[PDB]
RNA sequence: GGCGUUGCCGGUCGGCAACGCC
RNA sequence: GGCGUUGCCGGUCGGCAACGCC
RNA sequence: GGCGUUGCCGGUGGCAACGCC
């Protein structure tokens, strides 16, 4: 049950997750092996299906060449405060590197 | 053909970012620029393909996105109100009474009284 | 007491005159000195006797000089009207901490009367 | 106004007598008040006369108060012996920008007089 | 995080920053 | 490197450090 | 006026809630 409302409180907020402190490891770690979730930071962790196509956003974008963060902001209809960390898990994982996709 | 398979990817990509808030049909014809019932030979072809699913005369929503919807609805229940539902995908009656008219046509949610309930098929 | 007493005397003066409008405490004077506190508060109390210090508070004494011309600065900012501690630190290029008690000795000898949070000049 | 000019020369007077023994330069204070040169030298020439400010080289004027001060600073430091510019420095917590135009100006008025690099107050 | 000391700020019993310690 | 402005230092016409320019 | 919390903004401070003083 717990981990049932955990999971849609990610999945309902998509490209802008609840932080640890919104929300509030024990269970976010389970997920996280589970495939349901992935940590961006410390702060908050996004739903894989809502990274999913937030990637591929991302992707259509840097198709016509580079881009920064207000340009992402933009196509994912967020705020640079969700699109600063997530454009920075990318580079991370290696999904980009303004930025470009890798 | 390019400049004609380029906008069946666009319209699908248009409606996969729109989610639970999916743009209309009146209001995709002017985002794209298109005539009336002729963005339907997109939409339904996209539609008969599987891509977007109709689900009133005014919206369709993304493949996923009813997928998820029905996901986040499935973990609402016993019974649930359209207010409660509406505050389980945190949508408007906008949208989400016509998701759940769809819901209950396609058997997935049953009105069991004033509340539905999605049957465990 | 000989004569290098007389100028300890004049060497605790010049620490006053010198620090004018941010004074040293009785700690730090005693520190600088090396004195016990029975010591530096019969100095200091000589020190008011001749006239030379003005005792502000238990913690700050003053330069009667310093403190004669901080009145004056005092009585030119209070010409326009109420101050407040702000702009009296301001006008002293001072602080809160060494401020507040030279205003509270002000409003103790009648020279400024505190209202509300502000005061007004009675005095010259 | 005239009581507008009084109060102006309250703040020239106040800005001398706080800065005391790093008083602010002819350039500075222009600045501060925005007056023009002209203006500034009648200002100061005025507060000369009037007994509340000394002129102590072209630079730098002094309040008469301030002055005084240090005056008695130095005078109890010249009591045990001649001193040199870096000690009245350090009696005084300035430095050798403010203090050598004010040693060159007591020498002028005969308060000390200067004997090889040293002084004594006569 | 907690405690303390100091400084500056805002009238005043707080806020900010050193530093000490747990 | 060169020149320059400023500040502190050393009696004074130089040392140190910002800063500006070349 | 002091300060703090938060949101948006611009890649790293600006505007604006709310609050304490």
């Amino acid at each position: 049950k717990l981990l049932k409302d955990l999971e849609d409180k990610y999945r309902v907020s998509r490209w802008q997750p609840p932080s640890f402190k919104e929300v509030a490891e024990e269970l976010l770690h389970y997920l996280v092996r589970e495939g349901v979730l992935v940590k961006i930071n410390d702060e908050f962790y996004w739903h894989r299906q809502a990274l999913g196509e937030a990637r591929e956003v991302i992707k259509n974008l840097a198709s016509t060449g580079p881009f920064g963060l207000a340009e992402a902001r933009d196509a994912l209809g967020s705020s640079r405060k969700y699109v600063l960390p997530l454009l920075e898990y990318l580079d991370q994982v290696k999904f980009t590197r303004k930025r470009v996709v890798v």
